[PDB]
């Protein structure tokens, strides 16, 4: 065209970007990358805040489990479809939320949780690593567990060079897919060194060892990368303006006078400040009493300076950065800032509408799969142990219809209502007018509809029999 | 591209070296929380944090709800709520004994307890809690719950961290927890401290010592308390404050000047009134307007002075955005500025900010409230107070999660308006999407009990004759 | 006259060639590409725009819907539509395999294809499938597709292009293709590059090969991405934010000098407190107004430094809008800043980016979907999976198109009220005006099986014996 | 030259692109549906017959 | 010369040099509104309306 | 319109010393402790 080329009169004519694959314009210095990031999250509060947000609507505070096997591809009926699948649901709730802690190694994450962990992972680092490990001893029921692994865990082994089928400590076959892992046991403190260890990828009868869940951008990228990496350095010298503006704040209102006498520094604080009776360097402090006029005498001169404004328009720049900042997280501006003013109802809806579509594509791709993984892996434990009645006449085993015996949706928290009324006014319309279905709305509630009407026959069954009132679900 | 160098430069030089995080946090965690400490404890905007963090995520009162997973054992509903209503009410007496004897100290309840609890991992990182058994048998129940702040659990003889002893936190192969070495208070200082070894797990089964908090990666011993993000701007920012207060001060305590080659006594004498016709040089008394008849070689000059705040406001304005997004509470909760807000912002803000609490208590107050509803549990079943059903396949320790399968309801969610809230609420009753249990427990109430008084009020009305109430026959 | 010289002279000198954009385009290909790969990768601007355009032109989901031309084949309606009906649930069976295995990477499954290859038309100008047959027959269907990226290519040997061979690119005489120039991983690029001639087309009729990328005038053989237009004044926009960032920060930095003809350890000492008692010059504590007593001859001028955004914001706005101009999204959604707004004026913006958004779905997500989908339904139909109906007139091979004719839906249009908008498609489907069919669409579901589900909704609520929702007789 | 203008102007100038861009969306938008009405009465064919072709 | 924009520079002009920011003019000094008029003048003479003309 | 931002707002701050470039910019900005023109 003509912007290719060497722009408008010279222009950008030394930008020369060096064109190569997504790995090789990110694996180099890929670990500092990776520092950078954590750093940043660590100790910055806008950074800390993102990941906050991406916890708290990704998947929000609960992660509910359905699962809806494909009867019709199996050949089987839908009523021992859907006792089977109450079943699992019922062994997976059990199994998921319980106190034991047991679903982790390190006995200290609950599911929904590690889901948090692993979103907030993927988040500022681009990658999540969880490895499913058979327990051997027999005091539990379920011998499955799930450990999370740092990618800083995952390495090349010695540090050693990367060849073409072995990056950042990933093995790959000649089509790109990975097959093993390398796995650095962790090093603290820093005295003794570390030891690699091979995890492969799948294990020989299909169950998924180690499971690795990221965002690809384009073919051949074997490690994903942060969502910061758009933003790092914008982010630090954003920090740096903030304190570099508060010292001089500070030391701009610290002076607040300067007094001009020729005399010795005692005697001038004495006849124009006050101080002195000193009991028996550090000059000498001043009482703060009131009105305090002094005398001056030709020579003297008691200036105080008025110093600047403070904000001598720091607070909008920050506010453009900050936007731009939000731009590149690709959360709302006003939730990173905490700035909701001056917003009118239709613009806050349409924020929160574009905040909330990319919060669902994220948990879309990236929590309900690592979920979905995990789901899979136990399900495999459960059904191997015989906990669960396979349908009988099922046309595949458990092992060739994976996918399809497994088949789930997982339901996070809702959109939490915006305007109260007019949401819950919509969904009454919709399930009046039969463009939906209680399953949809009650999953834009975050519940599930089977338990709500289970809940609903109960609650009616109570109040006949204490002779209340039917509710508005009778006969 | 942008972590390599930066452009022209810049931060060339910024080589953060990338770290587990407790290769971070160790080295300095104790130097960390005593920072937390100081700011909680002498910091306006920190307290109030506190404050709304416990009065939020927890609220004045905590309720249980038994669930027992009765289709796991195959026992019928019927008996399972029967035994779930025998639980509910014994811990209700236990949990509210004013006595406070469910801690050793005797100091709180357990509604404080997990306010307490919620309060310390939220500005220390984490929370232990201690169960302990007392030998008195007045008590129905034996087990107390002792906390101890994350302070006094440290590396014993301040030995130094090995691969399997972390900040005093035993931890084996797998990375799980298995002891702690907690010590007593050093207060005073003369005494010597020393140090005991509390396994986690009791080998019966039961909990002894409960640590909670929530990791950032693997490996992670110790909890990082909010304040880590912003605790440099904050202390940045009472540093400026303090000295913006202080040179308001001396700007406005000197207000005139009087300038004269005479003797100073005679200045004040001539010109602002003095009293020396009758240490301090001279009192002046508050009279009349007083114009005075300077001399020609001497004036009087007014001081001008500064604006005492030449947009400071708008510096704490930023400053206390970036802190509230720090703890991710809500701005104006924070700083209790409501300026300039709409019925749809501050109710957007609110939102917010309620999602962030209740993500909160589910991963800090609800998990520890059910150890502590397990450990109780235990005690209770096995002292014989509450009969389990003969039918039970599965043996209390077997099912110990499933057994003690509970919930907790804190204080709801009362609204900017209600009105369209409670409409909200009596629309989805009507169109069914939604139980009364969960309208209830938006409301912070558990509807069981709701319908006991209901019948209770409507019997007693029939009773005085009054008029029955909207719920008959 | 526009065109020959202009004004006063003005653009004497502006004399553009004119050729094919072919010719404009191709020699400097590759540093366009790079330069977008640049920006894109390192602006965060560029960052949400790529962003916005994954999760609005497809979103979250691409469901699919077969639709057989069956009026044209001469079938019958009910045998066509049970024939849908199962190649609908096979495919939607193998688009969603947990395995991973759709693609050969088993790194993203397919609404993730359609992502990848929106987003890399989007900033590259085009994108390439690459079908694959697989020899393991573990599994029903031996189909597997690589997302080859148009960095990959490229003329073999760096050739020059020729008048049949350009870019890689192999093209007939009537300038359709026939191959493409495929290259390997160059990373780490120790190892020399070899390149593979893919056939476009399989000798049989399987498409071996898809390029998508829709042309702007004749005999063009790659596309151009959406920053072409743009890319410069995104790159000085990144230098004015990071100049006026650093110029800020050094403005901030400085805040007074001292003036003193004193050595200037004691100009500190007793100017700036300083800590003499104790080359880093000397540090000074912070604490009150510390008020000095400066020599005549010195003086602690204060620096007034200046305003740190003096217009800067809003030549940004002007500057955003141009480049949301250039992309074709709305100002608000690239820039997300939303003031100043009105709900007429919102729904105008939203409604012409979700024109644009609409149109980019049909010729490239819906495209690129519809390729995959008859790639993957001829090895549907050779492995019997599916069984054609007898009274079939024409064979798959002859009718490819009219047998496997579909259509997508993507993620609906979620609206900024949505409660009119509900209004307002009931009283559509009330008014006669439009239909079930394309209410759910919009809505982002499909009406088959909504009304199944209705329908499961209703049995099931009839079963618990609740009530009969709004849906009998 | 005019023509080469226009092109150089449309190619690297991004309010020409986004006009281009709405002449497109606007004037044709996503689909061009046909529909095709013969004038039967002027070809004094059955209006059944007009239909079905 | 080409210069490098590669961030904030501070140079060490010696007495007797001087470099300064020429600080230019509004590029809009009331031109808008003389627009204004002109185009209602315009439409005026036209017979379209000044909203659709201009 | 935009260059000229770039070098309205990219020279910030000067220097009138009358020392060599390395003692003025030492004396008045900092920099030195070198390792081992570009200033």
């Amino acid at each position: 065209y003509h912007g290719g080329g060497s722009g408008f009169g010279g222009q950008l004519r030394s930008w020369n970007p060096p064109s190569e694959s997504v790995d090789a314009a990110l694996l180099p210095n890929f670990t500092r990358g990776n520092a950078r990031a954590d750093d940043l999250v660590r100790n910055n509060g806008y950074a800390a805040n993102a990941i906050q947000l991406h916890q708290d609507h990704i998947v929000g505070s609960f992660f509910r489990l359905s699962h809806r096997p494909s009867w019709r591809y199996l050949g089987i009926g839908e009523e021992e479809a859907r006792a089977f699948s109450r079943e699992v649901e019922a062994a997976w709730k059990e199994f998921a939320e319980d106190d034991c802690c047991c679903i982790d190694v390190e006995r200290k994450r609950t599911f929904t949780m590690m889901i948090r962990e692993g979103v907030a992972m993927h988040a500022f680092n681009g990658e999540l690593f969880v490895q499913a490990t058979w327990d051997t001893s027999s005091s539990r029921l379920f011998r499955t567990q799930f450990r999370m692994v740092s990618p800083k865990r995952i390495s090349n082994p010695n540090n050693t060079g990367d060849s073409r089928n072995c990056r950042a400590g990933v093995q790959i076959n000649d089509s790109g897919a990975a097959l093993g892992y390398y796995v650095s046991e962790d090093g603290y403190p820093g005295w003794m060194p570390q030891k690699w260890t091979w995890i492969p990828r799948e294990l020989p009868g299909g169950r998924a060892s180690f499971i690795h869940v990221f965002e690809p951008v384009e073919d051949g990228q074997t490690r994903g990368a942060n969502v910061f990496y758009s933003v790092m350095e914008q982010m630090k010298m954003l920090d740096t303006l903030q304190n570099t503006q508060l010292q001089s704040a500070i030391v701009k209102a610290m002076y607040a006078a300067t007094i001009e006498s020729e005399l010795d520094t005692q005697s001038a604080m004495d006849f124009i400040l006050g101080a002195n009776s000193q009991e028996q360097y550090a000059a000498a402090p001043v009482r703060l009493g009131g009105a305090k006029v002094p005398h001056l005498m030709p020579g003297d001169s008691l200036n105080l300076q008025t110093a600047q404004d403070t904000d001598n328009g720091y607070s909008v720049f920050e506010q453009s950065l900050l936007r731009y900042i939000a731009a590149g997280l690709g959360v709302s501006y006003e939730q990173l800032s905490r700035n909701y003013a001056q917003m009118s109802y239709s613009t806050a809806r349409a924020s929160a509408n574009e905040s909330w579509a990319y919060f669902m594509g994220r948990r879309k791709f990236v929590a309900s799969r690592q979920a979905s993984q995990m789901f899979l892996c136990w399900l495999e434990e459960a059904i191997v142990r015989r906990v669960v009645t396979l349908p009988s006449k099922a046309r595949f085993s458990f092992q060739e219809a994976r996918s399809a015996w497994g088949n789930c949706d997982w339901i996070g928290s809702g959109r939490m209502a915006i305007d109260g009324l007019k949401e819950v006014q919509e969904a009454v319309m919709l399930i009046e007018a039969g463009l939906s279905t209680y399953e949809k709305e009650c999953a834009k509630r975050g519940d599930d509809y089977q338990e709500i009407f289970a809940q609903q026959v109960r609650e009616t069954m109570e109040r006949r029999a204490a002779g209340l009132k039917p509710p508005a679900w009778a006969a």
